[PDB]
Formats: C-alpha cells, sequence, structure tokens
C-alpha cells in the first residue's frame, strides 16, 4: 500500500518518499503545448485506454499530470519536481516525481521525456501510483534489434508490433537487415516495388512515433563490384538505394559484408568511406554509418592476440566516425568477457558495436530460444556504445529475450539475468507467467553440437536434482524422497504446458505448439523413467519392461520429430535412466 | 638383423649386443634336472611346439641352451651370463643372455626362472633369436585378474585359458570371485557340489602350474550374522568353506564387503581379524588375506581429506597383514593419480591393493572394452603392492586390457599407453592386427551416461579430424581435402569391420559381431554425413535430401541397437552433421 510494479528497464535511481495515492476519474493536463509530441501522444493513449478524462479547465482537487523538457518554459514543473531535476543527465534521461496529487515528468530531451512517460505507464496500476522520485538514464547510448536473420522475414504487422514494444521498453535501435528479403541481398542493386516502398513509410513512420531509430541495411558483399565503371556503377546504385529510403524519412544506415567468399579488407573499408563522405555528410543530419566487417568474430579477427590480415588492413582503412559491430569470441558463443571486449576494441581504436546472436535460432530452427541475456561482462560498457540483438523468426515468443536485453542496455551494472527473466515472463504473460516460466525454463540454451552455443544452461535446478537421484542410486541410498519429488516436478511440467495450449493467445502459441507437445512427451518419457527405476529397485520384471517401452517409445518420438527443448535435462534424463543398470544382482 | 620381437611385459633392462643366430633343429639342453619343474614343462612345451629336437649326448655343433637359479650350482650358467646375474635381484626376477650360440636362463627363484623360459618364448621367431642381455624383475609384486563382474561367469575352459594366458604375460594372481556364481555370494554358506570341484581342482592345478595364485573369494555380507550362537555358526560357514578349498590346495583366500547395505565396520573387521588368526596364521603357508571395506572408493571412504565413519572404524580395527582393496576416487573413474593413493594409503597406513573396474562392462554391457589401461599414475607402486582388474564377461576380447595391464603392473614406469594397446593386438591378433585396430580404436572409451566412466577416448585422431572439418565449414573456408580424407577413413571403418566379419576366429567373433555391424552401420551414417554435406555446398536441394535420410536411418539404426561403439566419434558425428544448417543461403 502501494506498492512499486515490475519496472522494465530498471531505473537508475528509484526512491519511495511516500504511501502513494489513487489518480482521479479525470486529471489537470499542464505543458502539453510546449512537451515533446510523441510523448504526449504516448500519454493521450494511455489516458484513453485507462479511462481517464482530461478537464478542460483546471479543478483543485483532481490530481495533476506536468510533462516537459528542461529547455521548456513551465513553471509548474520546476514546483512538482521540488529538488530533483533531469538538467544534470545524458541523452534519453529524464526525471519522475509523484508525489500527493502531482505527477512530474521532465525529460533532458524529446526522448527523455517519452521515456518517462513509459515509466509512469508501467507504475499506474488500478489507477493507483506509489509515490517515487527517479531519476533515469540509459547505460549504453543505442540499445535494440537488427533483423537480421536466415529464414521467413517478420511480416509487416509484426515489425509494427515490435517497433511499440521497444518503445515501451526503451529500446531505440531498430536495423533493418533481413537476409531473405532479396531487396537486401540478393537482389541489392534493385529498388523496392512501390507497394513495399508503402509498407516502409509506415515502419519509418512508426519508428519516430517511438522514438526508434530505423536504420536500413544493404548488403551487396556478395557479388558488388569494386574497379573501374562497374565499380562506379555499383557504388551508384549504393546511393540510389539510400536515397530512396532517406526520401521516405531514414537518417540511419548500414553496409555489412558478412557471410561472403570475397574478403577485400581495402576494397570494402573504402566503399564505406566513400558512402560515409557522399552520402553521410554531405547529407548533414544523418546517423554513424554501421557496417560489420567479414571477419566479425574474434576467432576470425584475431589469431595469436595479433589482428589477422584482413582485419588489420579493414580497422586501418576504415573512418573513425562509422560503427563497427562484432559477435565476440565466436558468432554464437558463451560469453563477451571484458577482456574480449577490450582487446577487439584495442584492434579498432574506438567503441565497439555488438551483434549477439541471440535469441536467433536461425542455425537451429527447432529450439525456441527464451532465455535472458546470458554471459555478457557487466563492464562492456567501457568498450561498446552500440548493442543490438538478432532475434527468431519468431517475432512474439523473441519478446522474453529482447525484454531482458532492454534490461541489460539500459541499465548494465545492476542486471541480473535471473530477475531479468522472471520479470520479463511476468510482464509479458499475465496470469499464464508460472505456467509460461516452466516451459520457458526448458527452452533457454542454443546448441548446435558444433560451432553454435549459448544462454543459460535449461532448467538448471531441476538438472541437479537429477544428478543427485543418480548419485544416490548408485551409492546405492535410499533415494524414495527424491523419486517422489522428481515425479511432482514432472506432473508440473506437463499441467503447465496443457494449460499454456489451453490458454495462451494465438498469436504465442502459433510460434510454440510444437515444442509444448514436445515437452509434453519428454515429461511422459520422465515419468516413465521413473516407473522403471522404482520396478528395478523393487524387482519387478513386468512393471519395468512396462515401463521401459513407454519410456524408449516416448524418447522415440521426442527424437523423430522437429521440435527440440531440454535436451540435456528432460531428454537426456530418459537416455540417463535407460542406461543405468540396477539389474545387477 | 634380427630383430628384437614385439615382448609383453617389457623387460627392466635389456640390450641388443650382437646381429642375433638361428637356434639349431636340434639343441643342448643343460640344467634341467636342477631347476624349476614348471619352467621346464614350459620350455619342452615350447620346444615340442617348435619342432626343436633335444639332444640325449652333448654336440658342439649345436645350440646350447642353459637353465636354473641363482642358488642352483650350475658351470655353464655363470659362464655363459659372462657378468650378469640374477643374483641382487628382487623375487620374480631373472637375467637372460643370448649370445653366440648360447642361451642362458638364470632366475632369482623358480618363479623367475618360469618368466624367463616366457621371455625366450616371445624371443623365437622361427628358430631366430636376437643376441641379448636382460635383467628383469615386476614393479608390483601382486598383478592380476578378479574375476568380480556381475553377468555369466566365465566358463570353466575360459578359465583354463586366461591363466595359461596369464602365465605368458607374467601377471601372478587370479582371483575368484564372481557376483553370480550362487556359491560364492548368494548362498555363501552352501558347498560346491562335487561336479563343481572336480573343476576348481583343476583351476587350482592350472593356477600352481603357471606361477599364478589361485585366489579364493567369498562375500557372505548380505545375510551373514555376527552376534551370538548365529554368528558362531556363520562363522564356522566361512570356515568350512575355505578349508575345503585349502585342502585341494589354495593358499589365498579372499573375503569381500562390496555392495551390501549392513555397514557395521567394527563386526566386518572383527570377522576378518577372527579368520587371519584362526586359519590364515593357523595354517603358516597360506599368503596374506585380501578385503574390499563397503567403502571401497574414495568418495565413499573420504569426507573433506578425512575418513568417513564406517572407513575409520574399518581402518583402526583390520589387522596390518590384511590387503585391503579400493577401486581409486570412484567405482569407475577415469583416473587414480599419486595424491588418491596416498590418501587411502595414509588412512589404512599399509600399502593398498588396486581392484580397477576397467575392462569391466556389467554396467553398460552394449558397449565392449577394448582400450588399454588409462589413468593409472605411473608412480603408484609408492603406495600399492598388488594390482587387478575386473574384467568383461568376454574373456577373449578382454586379453586386450589385461595384456597392457600385464606390461603396466609389470613394467610402471616405462608404460606407454598407446605402444602398450598397439602391441597388444599385434601379439594377438596376428594378420588381422590392422583391421582389428581399427574397430578397437572406437570402442575404448566407458561412460553410461552417469555415474561410471573410464578409458581412453575413442578414435582421438578421427576426432580431432571431424572438429577440424566444422571448423573449416563454419569459417566458411575450402575443405575438399579434408572431406575427401574423411571419406577414406570412414570407408576403410566399413573394410576393417568386413575384414574382420569373414576371417576372425569364432571364440573372438562370438563376443563382437554385433558391434561390427554396428560400427558398420555408423560409417555409412558418417559417409551419407559427407554426402550430405558436399550437396549443401552444391545447392543440390535433392541429393541433399536423399542423403539427409540415409544419415537419419543410420544413426537411428544405431541408436536403437543394444550393441554401442563410438558414441563421441563415428555416432555423434551423424548428430553433427545433420545440426549443422548449411541451406541458409
Ligand atoms: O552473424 C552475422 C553477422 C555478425 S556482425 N551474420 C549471420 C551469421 N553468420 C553466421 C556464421 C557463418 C555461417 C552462415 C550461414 C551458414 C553457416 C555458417 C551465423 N550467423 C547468424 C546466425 O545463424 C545469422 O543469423 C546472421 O545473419
Ligand atoms: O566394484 C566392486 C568392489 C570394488 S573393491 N564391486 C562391484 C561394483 N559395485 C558397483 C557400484 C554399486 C552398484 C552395483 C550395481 C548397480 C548399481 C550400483 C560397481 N561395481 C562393479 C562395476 O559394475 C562390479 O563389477 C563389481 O562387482
Amino acid at each position: 500500500q502501494v506498492l512499486v510494479p515490475n519496472l522494465n528497464p530498471t531505473p537508475e535511481n528509484l526512491e519511495v518518499v511516500g504511501d502513494g495515492f489513487k489518480i482521479t476519474s479525470s486529471i489537470n493536463l499542464v505543458g502539453e503545448e510546449e512537451a515533446d509530441e510523441n510523448a504526449v501522444n504516448a500519454l493521450r493513449e494511455f489516458l484513453t485506454a485507462n479511462n481517464i478524462e482530461i478537464n478542460s479547465e483546471n479543478d483543485p482537487n483532481s490530481t495533476t499530470l506536468i510533462i516537459g523538457e528542461v529547455d521548456d518554459d513551465i513553471p509548474e514543473l520546476d514546483e512538482a519536481l521540488n529538488g530533483t531535476t533531469a538538467e544534470n543527465l545524458k541523452e534519453e534521461g529524464y526525471a519522475l516525481v509523484s508525489n500527493d496529487g502531482k505527477i512530474a515528468i521532465e525529460g533532458k530531451d524529446g526522448d527523455g521525456t517519452f521515456y518517462g512517460v513509459q515509466t509512469f505507464k508501467q507504475l499506474v496500476k488500478e489507477s493507483n501510483i506509489p509515490e517515487v522520485n527517479i531519476t533515469d538514464y540509459p547505460t549504453v547510448s543505442a540499445r535494440g534489434i537488427v533483423e537480421g536473420f536466415y529464414g521467413t522475414p517478420w511480416t509487416h504487422q509484426d515489425r509494427l508490433d515490435q517497433i511499440k514494444f521497444y518503445g515501451e521498453n526503451k529500446l531505440n535501435t531498430y536495423i533493418y537487415a533481413p537476409k531473405d528479403d532479396p531487396y537486401h541481398r540478393e537482389k541489392w542493386r534493385e529498388p523496392y516495388p512501390e507497394s513495399e516502398m508503402q509498407r516502409m513509410q509506415e515502419l519509418i513512420n512508426a519508428s519516430a512515433e517511438n522514438k526508434v531509430d530505423f536504420v536500413f541495411g544493404i548488403s551487396p558483399g556478395i557479388d558488388i563490384r569494386f574497379d573501374g565503371d562497374a565499380g562506379e556503377e555499383d557504388f551508384n546504385h549504393l546511393i540510389t538505394k539510400a536515397e530512396s529510403l532517406y526520401d521516405m524519412g531514414v537518417r540511419s544506415f548500414a553496409i555489412y559484408w558478412d557471410d561472403i567468399q570475397d574478403k577485400s579488407a581495402a576494397k570494402h573499408a573504402q566503399v564505406l568511406n566513400r558512402f560515409n563522405e557522399e552520402f553521410v555528410k554531405a547529407k548533414g543530419d544523418v546517423k554513424p554509418l554501421i557496417t560489420c566487417p567479414t571477419e566479425y568474430d574474434t576467432g576470425a579477427m584475431v589469431s595469436n592476440g595479433q589482428p589477422r590480415a584482413y582485419t588489420r588492413i579493414f580497422a586501418e582503412t576504415v573512418d573513425p566516425s562509422i560503427e563497427v559491430m562484432w559477435t565476440g569470441p565466436g558468432v554464437v558463443t558463451n560469453e563477451i568477457p571484458l577482456s574480449d571486449a577490450q582487446l577487439i576494441s584495442g584492434i579498432y581504436d574506438r567503441n565497439m558495436a555488438v551483434w549477439w546472436n541471440y535469441p536467433v535460432t536461425d542455425y537451429f530452427k527447432g529450439k525456441l530460444a527464451l532465455g535472458p541475456m546470458h554471459g555478457l561482462d557487466k563492464g562492456l560498457n567501457q568498450y561498446v556504445d552500440f548493442f543490438t540483438v538478432n532475434p527468431m523468426e519468431h517475432a512474439e515468443l523473441s519478446k522474453i529475450s529482447i525484454h531482458t536485453a532492454a534490461d541489460y542496455s539500459w541499465n548494465m551494472d545492476n542486471y541480473d539475468y535471473d530477475k531479468a527473466w522472471n520479470r520479463a515472463i511476468d510482464m509479458l504473460y499475465g496470469d499464464l507467467a508460472e505456467d509460461m516460466k516452466v516451459f520457458a525454463n526448458h527452452s533457454t540454451r542454443m546448441d548446435n553440437k558444433t560451432w553454435a552455443k549459448s544462454g543459460r544452461e535449461d532448467a538448471p535446478e531441476l538438472r541437479a536434482k537429477m544428478d543427485e537421484l543418480w548419485n544416490k542410486l548408485s551409492s546405492k541410498e535410499d533415494a524414495s524422497a527424491l523419486i517422489e519429488e522428481l515425479y511432482g516436478e514432472f506432473a508440473r511440467m506437463e499441467e503447465a504446458c496443457n494449460n499454456l495450449k489451453a490458454n495462451l493467445p494465438e498469436v504465442a502459441l502459433e510460434e510454440c505448439s510444437r515444442q509444448l507437445d514436445e515437452l509434453i512427451t519428454l515429461a511422459q518419457g520422465d515419468k516413465a523413467s521413473l516407473d522403471m527405476i522404482v520396478a528395478q529397485l523393487n524387482e519387478d520384471t513386468e512393471a519395468y519392461e512396462s515401463a521401459k517401452e513407454i519410456a524408449q517409445n516416448k524418447l522415440n518420438t521426442a527424437l523423430s520429430s522437429f521440435a527440440v527443448i531440454s535436451e540435456k535435462v528432460a531428454q537426456s534424463f530418459i537416455q540417463e535412466a535407460l542406461s543405468f543398470d540396477l539389474t545387477l544382482i
């Protein structure tokens, strides 16, 4: 009475200074005319949605809401704040104060005020708001998503929903770069058909409405020509393509050189340099150029602590103001330790950009990647200024992990993966969060068994209970309490998935139904594996064989089926149980 | 210009002193009346079998062979030896010199002469013998096999052949202790039927002829009673059972306490101490008593560098004379480092006996264990004086592993596991050795997925090549030459197994035919995996789908089979290749 709701991202400084209060049926609004337009529209939108009416003329005992920027002439704003302010904060910073009848939102800039509104929306539950002092700002200057995967691109409606979602969670960057949009890569020289041009316009419009930088990516590297008139003809295709998007309102651009056979470092860098001179600077209001080199992970860039030839030449040729992305120690890796960022930053003598390949699943499509940002150093901001994730072709389920990315990039120093994971599912799933937690917990780790691995381990608590079972059984100690307990877990998995099948909204259900079925199967095979152990302990041959065929048939279903989940946990347990000989005397 | 053939075990000191010579069709035998009877019978058997006649009257043109102990009075021996003796060597040591038509075998004791004859037998190839100076003796004084596994016990013929094989490889210990002989454990109180006693007499006799200590094990722990009249009766049952075996010539005995629920250390030890006194000492010619405690691996014996309650009590109570067995840091474990032996040896303050659970496969019967002794500290002899291995229910194929155990325990310091394994297969398989190497190289590592793991990794060099293929393909580099090399390895795996199916003697083929077909299946799936990769590289979609279906069926077949082989190499490669998504374009 009254408690601070789940917030995402976690604000830098939040203090509870009171007991909280109810916001009236209709309110007074001060500052609308000079405040940021986007911020105001997000406020209006929320206020309409929560049945809250705006007064035509001040009343004295309605709740008052004041909104604006530090540069603005609003005396009531300086008053309602009472001490704390956004003057001392970096771009996108804001102060928010809630004190008996008065909510004050002040941004350092228009972005700031918009962000303050988002926090305000998350603060209000039931018309009740807690009494708080807040100053808030991002750790990392550029935070967001690169739609950069292989497979079916996000639908136009998907992206519009993603862009809204980025705004709500203070993500400011969306990179358009679908490997399978023909006009982005395969037919990069060719202009967009009129109908896609108009859909693009809506995206840029929606991006501006949400303080998101729409970055238009192009990948010419498969066949771009570099020398002579063909080099001239090709460079002019790049400029043409860029201009047609610039004319629609695009102010951020990327040229990418990943996943190509050509390794002409000097020529790649020189294309970038010419585009930087003839397009970026010449336009004057365009953000820094973004790129990634053909060598983009530490394994590929560095040999024996020294940069390899391509990287060396690229690093020394590419202009200082161009943003360079890299993926970490590997393309899909467990971790980015600080020493890796330090290494790559020093090779490039600039703050680096990260293209994090998680939750992307294009390389192992059967598994859903449903875990938090995991493995990333909490001091990465020392060498990184731009942090993006590559998501799954499954736009709705990608939100869980994107939600944690939003918390990690905004408030890096206090990021707790486990807490951000739980908060993400809570905020996204409502009355279904506990069940969605059970399911998603078994689907966080990605491993193609060769070059690609990343994510928190699947269901670690349950894994540790399984190990303890084998430990007890092999030590020939009583294990019946732990066995009773594992029945509980396997029955819980199955119930959770069934409830999820019955109650998930279609938008989520269409992306995960097969994996839900997989987990039910594995749970059933897990339970039967228990029956099988109990039978051996009881020396009941009949009951053993009968549980064994069930367990083996469940395992066979799970292995033959497209969906993949819980490989090292629920699936491995069946394998472990079938390989454990308790028939020894 | 000989050369020295393969020898097992590796002699302590061997030196080539010349070019070698051919032994004549007929020879002069000196010392046959005075030297060890068992050594002479072994010698006569070898001569008979290699068409070498013995002169009844001396002939200066014939090769001269001289045999005896240091304690024997023989002038020719001393003369033929010329500087080298067994005088200052330990028990079981011998000297051997072959030089200028002379071969001199001198043992330190009768056991060493026998082993001298054994080295002679390995030295002669087609009447040719290298000219050598040898002094030789074991690192460890008790070396052998404990038949102590669960499963079908070895047949009577099995055991007779093993005992001969132990003789030839200088193994001096055989512990009879099969878990599923009802009279060993299940009905340990009940006497052996007379026909089984006759079978025992032949075992005892064969052991004596081969300098092997036949050790009679009994395991009363499931239900022995300790207190009052009940315990007295059960103690006399142990005496009776041992007496009946002593009466046939058994002079070593073991009483085991493993794999039972009753953890009464003081009682177990009291039983042992009583048996040590009223039986072993009462008899004067019985070797030290052998046991294992209910806590017999370091995880079960120790907590924070200190003994657990059972172990502490057992160690304080059990007589210093008694040999105590332990299995290392776990029951089935990768290694015994020196620090483990030192720890256990300190607790019991005595040199320890080792029960090594490799090549035993009772806990994972589908896999054959065909690797060398691996993981055992080369300095173990400082705290261990007794080394035995627990073999597979498969007697014949156990020989590969046992062969390397003979070399490790006899010549510990110079033991090379790769060399010994290679030598074992060369010596045992003859013309089939190169093919058997290909197959057995895939079947060395034991792993039940949970508590039990031990042995050399399966096909290491092939594993590293597969690793390098994935490292090239995921870096989009040219991998043609390496692909080609892999096609060759896989074809070779198939060729070897097919040649083994057609030409292996039945006694070995009976034990591995399922594992032969399984490796052929995986080899074919491996090939198909390569096909699938090359199709993906060439964008040939239909050849890919065709290869995919084959790779997948071959894996499914192997996974379904009782037979297990090459989990982490040949089998894993298919899973790796199916998960490697190269259709992303
Ligand atoms: O990671 C990058 C650029 C990093 S700044 N590019 C893409 C990329 N390249 C790789 C490794 C090389 C490879 C590509 C396709 C098939 C096999 C290996 C992985 N990935 C990502 C995950 O599959 C894929 O989504 C990306 O589009
Ligand atoms: O190891 C010993 C005494 C070592 S001085 N005893 C035997 C033994 N006990 C265990 C662990 C307890 C266990 C037994 C059956 C099923 C599951 C666990 C393993 N093993 C060996 C490997 O299977 C088995 O061959 C042995 O007969």
